[PDB]
């Protein structure tokens, strides 16, 4: 199995979503950006498998779940069984990244993309580890009711450049926002 990475959009008061949405108007490239990060696997025959929290599984639209091309598994301890749709229920990300480990999976994953909530961020970014974060940064606030978690500087090394993400200031819907890649080791 290949690299841990979270992949989050963020408004500058760190807001994440409002009321299972996101805090912001639609951003198209902004997803399509999400969508062919969590998608593009170099490793032939395998797909990432994408872990997100149940109110994350209900939030996107039903048109567009499961996430295609990617194995998609939901955290829940209350769900018996994977949502309309999806592939995988794991209790926690631990019992979910061993299952990685697992024989049904094992030859399957190649990155693993971990895409909120909020507390399913906060316990990946303080775990032991290699792990990096693709962070947009959208440059406004926006209300919201869910925050992403405190990266901690002393640990996530913001990279200068990072190949197939685009550097410079994007402008959608007069929202300008930017793409980061973080990367630590610990
Ligand atoms: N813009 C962005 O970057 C992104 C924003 N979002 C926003 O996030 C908002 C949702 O807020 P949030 O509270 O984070 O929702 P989450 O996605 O964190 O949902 C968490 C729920 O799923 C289950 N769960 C979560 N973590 C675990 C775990 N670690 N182990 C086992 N079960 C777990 C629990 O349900 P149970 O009670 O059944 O156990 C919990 O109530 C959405 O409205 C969406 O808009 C989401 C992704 C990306
Ligand atoms: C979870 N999700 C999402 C939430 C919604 F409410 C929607 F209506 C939606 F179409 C996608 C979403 C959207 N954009 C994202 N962008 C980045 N960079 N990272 C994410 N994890 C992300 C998630």
């Amino acid at each position: 199995v290949g690299s841990l990475n979270c992949i989050v959009a963020v408004s500058q008061n760190m807001g994440i979503g409002k009321n299972g949405d996101l805090p912001w108007p639609p951003l198209r490239n902004e997803f399509r950006y999400f969508q062919r990060m969590t998608t593009t696997s170099s490793v032939e025959g395998k797909q990432n498998l994408v872990i997100m929290g149940k109110k994350t599984w209900f939030s996107i639209p039903e048109k567009n779940r499961p996430l295609k091309g990617r194995i998609n598994l939901v955290l829940s301890r209350e769900l018996k069984e994977p949502p309309q749709g999806a592939h995988f229920l794991s209790r926690s990300l631990d019992d979910a990244l061993k299952l990685t480990e697992q024989p049904e999976l094992a030859n399957k994953v190649d990155m693993v993309w971990i895409v909120g909530g909020s507390s399913v961020y906060k316990e990946a970014m303080n775990h032991p580890g290699h792990l990096k974060l693709f962070v947009t940064r959208i440059m406004q606030d926006f209300e919201s009711d869910t925050f992403f978690p405190e990266i901690d500087l002393e640990k996530y090394k913001l990279l200068p450049e990072y190949p197939g993400v685009l550097s410079d200031v994007q402008e959608e819907k007069g929202i300008k926002y930017k793409f980061e890649v973080y990367e630590k080791n610990d």
